[PDB]
């Protein structure tokens, strides 16, 4: 008839795995053409949304389950303990200001990496301190960088179809911002580190001068972008050089990045295979080295996911730790902006730029002041010894590919064997509820500011793969959101227990490696949900509850393709996977060469 739970008292002795992945239908071509139109029928169209609803026990969960929990709406975050050994930063100061302390908070550069590098050594990335320093020994200058960026993107197509990086560049402006960093560098008057530093921005952000499409070929022609964003006059007050728009899965709604509307963004390190969403165009310019960081928004593992698919690092901050205002997904309940670059270095002073949260945010969630983990390790690796880390073994091990769970092991027991980190397993109940209460929180507020367009004929100009998510969204009553949002505050109330006894919760990226593009769905798309949803299957915890994560890369499998660690740790515990992290990285680094690169500075 009916069933019931309550989370503050299940017997977490005889919890249990819920590894039933997303069975639906995946059509490519012709077939997902004839299938949209299906689900858009007045009649047979709301009977298959509701097969494919109760198909996968999401029906039984918000029809046919009592929940006595009440509703939690936004993540709601108690008073955290304060985080050991780090530098407290204002939340207000300048980002050129705090760009400053946080260069007090990494080791010394040494220039033997720039210039005179040994020829006979590895594979290496340039990191944001690498260009800061030839800028300021006039080796090169920011004019002479953007010219050579320009030349590529202009000789590979990569502004046009059909695999572009970018969908809004424009040449005459990026010559316009590197002059005058040029004339600022050789008046001898830098503003920041980040002063000539080449940052993309994601299309579903606002940057001037170019206009906001979120991935759609119409956005522009309903939505005026009049300013610039909260993290883009961040960067431009430190001097940053904002290249252009990436490209991106239509909307946010896919994890592959099939944009059958640009052109479909290849992966670096093999263009035969899927770059991963949402943000696909940002995490693959930055993995084939053109630019240093790239900005992107993740409200479903949207920055984490292609940064473990193209082997760079993603940083997923806090709810409401990093501003929003102008962007696509303003007042949302799981997405933020977090920053995607080479180097754990690098994506750190991004962070240190972009952050601040706004003054909605800052009296409704009361975020701790910012700080920044103290990276040079002397006196240090005491802090990071202390670490407990939480690992579900049978979530941790719910991969499609053995080399993943045996290369974040790997990880876990190195970090184990050189700083002391005691690898505590834990239990996260409820998986599949979190699967059904995170798809119904992020669709629920994406297709309501969609609807009053949708509702004025412009749908049709929308892509097949976001009209058939459209199609399941509105299948969403307002009863059900109710009781999802109930789901939210139980699994908020586990995964505080856990960081009582652990300090993060270390978890593969991604359940499978770079999947390769079926060719049939480069025409109009496909509707892959047992793909688009086995990617999801660890991100979906720091969205749904707001914690910030982070995806370090870690290693390779057997096919070459990179893999990524995620780090989830505690509310405004950002210096804290940051730290970790940086110990990760200096524990595995980036040493493979991907097959699409460019070398800058010659």
């Amino acid at each position: 008839y009916q069933v019931m739970k309550r989370a503050s008292e299940v017997d977490l002795s005889t919890v249990k795995y819920k590894a039933e992945t997303m069975k639906a239908p995946h059509l490519t071509g012709l077939s997902f053409k004839l299938f949209v139109n299906l689900l858009e029928a007045p009649l047979i169209g709301s009977l298959i949304v509701d097969y494919l609803k109760k198909d996968n026990g999401m029906t039984k969960i918000f029809r046919n389950t009592v929940i006595p929990e009440e509703p939690m709406f936004r993540p709601e975050f108690p008073s955290q303990e304060p985080e050991h050994d780090v530098v407290i930063v204002g939340e207000d100061e300048s980002p050129i200001d705090r760009l400053e302390t946080a260069l007090k908070c990494l080791p010394q550069y040494d220039p033997s990496r720039s210039l005179h590098a040994d020829p006979v050594s590895s594979f290496r990335y340039w990191k944001i301190r690498d260009y800061a320093y030839a800028y300021r020994s006039k080796l090169t200058t920011p004019l002479q960088v953007a010219k050579r960026i320009i030349s590529i993107i202009e000789e590979f197509g990569y502004d046009k179809p059909p695999t572009p990086f970018l969908i809004r560049f424009d040449a005459n402006e990026v010559i316009k911002q590197a002059e005058a960093s040029t004339r600022r560098f050789e008046q001898g008057n830098p503003i920041s580190v980040l002063d000539g530093i080449f940052v993309t921005i994601k299309d579903d952000i606002d940057c001037l001068p170019h206009p906001t499409n979120g991935g759609t070929t119409w956005l522009h022609e309903d939505r005026s972008v009049e300013k610039d964003s909260a993290v883009v006059s961040k960067l431009r007050s430190c001097g940053a050089i904002l290249l252009g728009k990436a490209n991106m899965h239509e909307l946010g709604m896919g994890t592959t990045g099939n944009n059958s509307n640009y052109g479909t963004t290849r992966n670096p390190h093999d263009p035969k295979r899927y770059t991963g969403g949402s943000s696909s165009g940002s995490a693959a310019i930055v993995a084939a080295g053109l630019c240093s960081a790239a900005l992107g928004t993740d409200g479903g593992g949207a920055v984490r996911i292609p940064s473990a698919l193209c082997g760079i690092t993603g940083l997923k901050t806090t709810y409401g730790r990093t501003d929003m205002t102008g962007s696509l997904c303003e007042g949302g309940t799981v997405e933020i902006i977090g920053p995607l670059a080479s180097s754990l270095e690098d994506a750190f002073l991004v962070y240190a730029a972009i952050l601040g949260s706004s003054s909605a945010d800052r009296y409704n969630l009361k975020p701790s002041p910012p700080c920044f983990p103290k990276l040079l390790s002397h006196n240090g690796s005491n802090a990071i010894g202390s670490l407990r880390l939480g690992k579900y073994t049978k979530w941790f091990n719910d991969v499609s590919s053995s080399d993943i769970s045996d290369k974040c092991e790997d990880i876990l027991k190195l970090l184990s064997n050189n700083h002391g980190c005691k690898v505590v397993e834990i239990v996260v109940p409820e998986l599949e509820e979190m699967r059904a209460a995170h798809v119904i929180s992020i669709g629920s507020p994406t297709l309501s500011s969609l609807t009053p367009y949708c509702e004025a004929g412009k749908n049709s100009k929308l892509s097949y793969d976001t009209r058939t998510s459209f199609a399941i969204f509105r299948s969403f009553s307002a009863s059900d959101y109710i009781a999802a949002q109930c789901l939210r505050r139980r699994l908020m109330e586990y995964h505080l227990n856990i960081f009582k006894d652990v300090d993060v919760i270390v978890t593969p990226t991604t359940g499978m490696t770079a999947p390769v593009i079926p060719p049939d769905a480069l025409k109009n798309g496909e509707t892959n949900i047992q793909v688009t949803t086995d990617l999801m299957r660890f991100v979906l915890a720091a969205n749904l509850l707001g914690f910030p994560a982070i995806s370090v890369p870690v290693g390779y499998d057997k096919e070459g393709l990179p893999i990524g660690l995620q780090i989830m740790g505690r509310p405004w515990a950002e210096a804290t996977v940051l730290g970790l992290a940086a110990a990760v990285e200096e524990l595995a680094p980036v040493t493979k060469k991907p097959a699409i690169f460019y070398d800058i500075l010659n």
